[PDB]
Parts: structure tokens; C-alpha cells; sequence
């Protein structure tokens, strides 16, 4: 019956859309893809037939009931109410909306009935893939004992820069893994390809530093600040505190994310994996590893403890890993959509 | 003058204390090496000569001033003795001394002056790799505001594993290099090597686990639990409030952690920044990594932010790397044994 649209059908999100548009049977009698010029034109195969790649920008909208973007957020801005204005419901993976009251920002199992039926806009807004992995994991334990701060220290594979970060971590690895046991005594021992996408080497480091810094004076990024405005508007605490640190990882795909979250009631770590372990998108596993989330659509979570720095068992630590592609970015936009049309 | 000895001293630990008892020009008028038995026999060039290495366990520690050890905690708890009644004053790089009262647990600049001569045991402890690479960091920040929180979540290097952690990381990553795309869509598409040392392959994984769980129902390791109690003694801090989380990173040589810490009076970022780039054992840099600190002496740190988590700005989100086989391990010993002999 229903009419779906991709929005960004080259990239890796795209493609993840794609994969799961077929993989998870979604009910679309039609379906259609978008690039920008002199990637339009090509045809993309999807389960028995060859699908033209339109021009996002010229091609007209009208006749589908949704569009999945990943496209960036200039083209979300100019394109979605262009959409929306042909009667298209957007659900759009970029940061293009996140802010805007009248756009919800929704995590599929989290707040859809709560926030996704008030779209004056015509447009959902997908979160930050690096928030995304926590959502399902954190809201369970809010709405058990009321979540209240939040310390993240994220470990982010390079998928979530598109293919230039796999690129840039693989054309290292392969250059310096010859000589690579050098590391151990002098890290600048080996010639890496210079860095383009990230500040420094990638390949057999760590590089605490994601996106650009905000221009407030804080020191943080702008992805460190998605953890606190995303958190914040998905699981409806406007004052919640948030720190964040974004760090990037020599990982592929699978976003991991050390969490120490405080509660206004006590939560032990045992009732925590009492109620984690029945919960939507939710795995429970002793050692989260973003290897075992790669491919797989759950949030996988363990390691839970008692943080005694906070009074009377209100905070836990615990360890998050998921996928930034399909939870992180494509599926999540899928599950609205086939909750949208259920 | 001086009389040495380093005990361990084919292991990385033991490689690294020959190469700078080297380039510090460490005034010993004799070296001598121990290891075990099959181990010893060889000798070991240093310095324009050649030198035994002894058997640990039944050679005459008489003579030495000062011996270094880094042979692990079950050689040390019989060794260290034994070299002390002899009148050897122990510098031991393991965790066999560090809970015992009566031998103090030193970082060089840290706490020498106030604990390090009250040593009846003859034993001075050398603290975790881990916890070593915060300590000059922290002390100043405490001198100035008073230090009472302490969240960490770390990004542990293979090398902290000895060879065995060094030769999983670089047997798995050229094993998988040549499909290493692949684990962007599917984290089990490569055949690894089975892991030995780590409880998930390390290469191109993230891995929250790092030691043996603690028998006192708290889920945390030993290596968790290090960063508290070694953080209480070494700032003299009885009642630090500390939740670390362990976690092992692709990385050969540099650990690093994301610290959010409160203090008792506010302590801005700008201010942090002030303490710490004059100080001892520190270096002020806007994006520290392993890659950088692997080779060098000195803490890296930067990303110096408010933690609004904190009233008042009473708290810190910061980022340290350390090179956990230098400060780490080996050159804090030496850097005491240097205060020791001044």
C-alpha cells in the first residue's frame, strides 16, 4: 500500500536503508530513490528489480507517504519542506531539525506516542546515532527511578564519519601494520598517511575530539553537546544534567559509550538487569563490544555497577555498545516509519 | 656511587627501565639484572658492556642500593624481602606491596616527599599504569581546588598486557586488515585468530573488561577498583568518592581517560589550564593521544571543560594520555629512585 522515498540512497546510511526496507519486509508497493546530480540517472537494484536514482533537488515528491533522509542537513533543510509541502511525512537523519519545537526528535521505542503524532512541519527528526545506542538502555531505568545526570565517555567508530572515516582508517592501518609493534616504544616511530577527516592519526590511537567546537565558550563539541539537547528532548527532561565526551575509536562500525547515570531513587545494578533484560532493543550481555553490535540491531548492555560517588545506590555505571548505521541512523527511521503506518 | 639492580628485566617494563636508567645517565657505578631460571645466563649489552642477567630467586642482592622490580606480584612478595634484609631499597612495579600499610605507594611528584621515607619494610610500591597517568595531573588540581569526585571511564593500550597483549593485537589485525571494510555492515563477517589474553578479539574492537571481577558482589574488576584505592593513597584522599570503568582499546602503547572530577570549591577551566601547564610531569595540549604520549615522559592533557552535572563549577570534564610503559611503569621508578639519591 505504501509509498516510501530515500533521500541520500548512495551512502552508507542509505545503503543500510536499503538492506533493511528489504530485510524487514516493509509493506511499500512503491519505492523510490534520490541523489544529487551526476549521482542521478543510475539505477540501484532492490529485491527483483533496477530502481533509478532521481535528483533530490528537481524531481517532484508527490505520490509518496514517506521519505527516509540521509543527506545531509543543507539538503534536509531546503528539501524536507519541499517534501512535506507535496503531503510526504520526512523522517530525517540529520541534525537539520533536532532543534526546532515543532519537529519531534524520536527514538522508535522511546517517545513515538508520546511526541511523533505533533508534527505541524510534516517532519520527524532522527537522532544522534552516539545518543540513539543509549535511548532504549536509559529510558527502561528512567522510567523506573527517574534519570537525573548523566556522565558519558563515548568510544565512536568511524562509520559515523561516512566512508571517508572508514577510508582514513583503513588506508592507515594497512600503511603502518608492517612496522607496527614500533608503537609500543615510540608512537612516532611509523609514517601514517597524513590525517584528513580526523585531527590526528586514527589507526592504533584514540582522538578525544568529535565534531566542531561550539562557539560559547564551553571547550565542547558539538557532539559533545548532542548528548545533553538530544537526551534532554527524546526523554522529555528539559534540565537534565549532561557531560559528554566524544572520542573517536580505531572501531568500524558499533559506537560504545561508558555511562555513569544517576537516578532520584536508589537502582541497583540488580534491578537494572532485571529490567533491561525483558526491554525493546535492548540485549543484556556481560562484555558489550561494538564487533558483536556491528550487524545487529539492539543495544547491547553490561557491566553494571554501583557508582558510589553518588549517595544511597542512586547512580550506576554501566557500558553501552550498538550500531551507529542501523539503530544509530537507519533502522530507527525505519521503526517510526512502520509505526507510523501500523 | 650507586648500586643497581633490575629484577624482570627482560619483559617490556624491564626494557624500558635499561633504556632510560641509559639516556637519564643514571649515576650507577654497577647494573645487575635478574630473571628466572632458563632466563638467566644471557647477557644483556648496556652501555658499552655486557651484564649477566642473575636468577632473582637465588642470587646475593648484597651490594645493590636500590633494586627495580618488575617481575610480577608472587616473585615480589618473596623477593622484595629478601632484597630488603639484605639492605636493598625496593622500587617494585607490581600490585603485591600497594595495599600494605606500611609501604608507601609513590608517583614521583606526587607524594614522594610526604611518604616515601617512612618505608620499614624497605619497600616503596609503584602504582597501576592506569591510575599513574592521572596523578600529576590531579594532585595540582587538588592542591589548588580539593579533589572529591572522581568518574573515569579509560582507553587502555595492549601493552599494559605485556608482549602477550601486544602480540593479540597485531596477530588479529593482520589477520582481518585485508576484508576489514566488511565489519562496517558485520562485526563476525572476518575470521579471527581466537583471543587468549582478552575476553573478545582486540583489533577493530572495543573491549569494557580489563582484569578479574573482584569477589565482593560488585561487579568490578580489580583494575576498576585499582583507580580507587590507588587515587585514595597516593593524594591522600581516605574517603575518595571514585567509579572507573576499565575499558581496552586497539592501541599498543598510551592509555588514556576521560575524567569528569569535582572539587570543593569551584575550579574553572581557565584555570585548570593556568595550574597546568607550568607543572611538573604535565603537558598542556588541545587534543592529547596514545599516539602522542607513547615515547614522551610527561601527561598530555586537554579537552578541559565545565562539567554542569557540578553545581557552581565545582566540576571538570578532562582527557589524559600517558605512556603506560614510561610514567606508567618504569620511569616513575626511576624518577624515585633519583629523588632517592639526590
Amino acid at each position: 500500500g505504501l509509498s516510501i522515498g530515500i533521500v541520500g540512497a548512495t551512502g552508507q546510511v542509505g545503503q543500510v536503508m536499503r538492506t533493511l526496507l528489504d530485510e524487514r519486509d516493509f509493506p511499500a508497493s512503491a519505492v523510490r530513490f534520490f541523489a544529487s546530480a551526476r549521482s542521478q540517472g543510475r539505477k540501484l537494484a532492490f529485491r527483483g528489480q533496477e530502481i533509478e536514482v532521481e535528483d533530490a533537488e528537481t524531481a517532484d515528491p508527490s505520490g509518496l507517504d514517506i521519505a527516509l533522509f540521509s543527506a545531509g542537513s543543507a539538503m534536509s533543510k531546503v528539501q524536507a519542506p519541499r517534501f512535506a509541502a507535496a503531503g510526504v511525512t520526512v523522517i530525517d537523519n540529520s541534525s537539520a531539525w533536532r532543534k526546532d519545537p515543532d519537529v519531534p526528535l524520536v527514538v522508535s521505542e522511546v517517545n513515538f506516542e508520546r511526541d511523533a503524532h505533533r508534527r505541524p512541519k510534516g517532519i520527524i527528526a532522527n537522532p544522534n546515532c552516539t545518543t540513539m545506542a543509549a535511548m532504549p538502555v536509559l529510558k527502561v531505568l528512567h522510567d523506573e527511578a527517574r534519570l537525573v545526570r548523566l556522565v558519558v565517555s563515548s568510544y565512536q567508530a568511524v562509520s559515523g564519519s561516512g566512508l571517508a572515516g572508514v577510508a582514513e582508517l583503513a588506508e592507515q592501518a594497512r600503511a603502518v601494520i608492517g612496522g607496527a609493534e614500533q608503537l609500543v616504544y615510540d608512537g612516532g616511530a611509523l609514517e601514517f598517511p597524513p590525517p584528513n577527516t580526523y585531527v590526528a592519526p586514527i589507526a592504533f590511537n584514540v582522538v578525544p575530539l568529535a565534531g566542531s567546537l561550539v562557539d560559547d565558550g564551553s571547550g565542547e563539541t558539538d557532539e559533545d553537546q548532542k548528548l545533553r539537547f538530544e537526551s534532554r528532548k527524546i526523554l522529555g527532561i528539559p534540565d537534565l544534567l549532561v557531560s559528554g565526551t566524544c572520542v573517536r575509536v580505531p572501531v568500524f562500525t558499533g559506537h560504545s559509550l561508558s555511562i555513569n547515570a544517576e537516578f532520584a531513587q536508589p537502582l541497583s545494578p540488580e534491578r537494572a538487569r532485571e529490567l533491561l533484560d525483558g526491554a525493546t532493543g535492548v540485549q543484556l550481555v556481560d562484555v558489550p563490544t561494538p564487533l558483536a553490535a556491528a550487524g545487529v540491531d539492539e543495544s547491547l548492555v553490561g557491566r553494571i555497577r554501583r557508582d558510589p560517588g553518588v549517595p544511597d545506590g542512586r547512580g550506576l555505571a554501566l557500558f553501552v555498545s550498538g550500531d551507529n548505521l542501523r539503530k544509530g541512523a537507519a533502522l530507527n527511521t525505519i521503526q517510526i516509519a512502520e509505526l507510523l503506518t501500523a
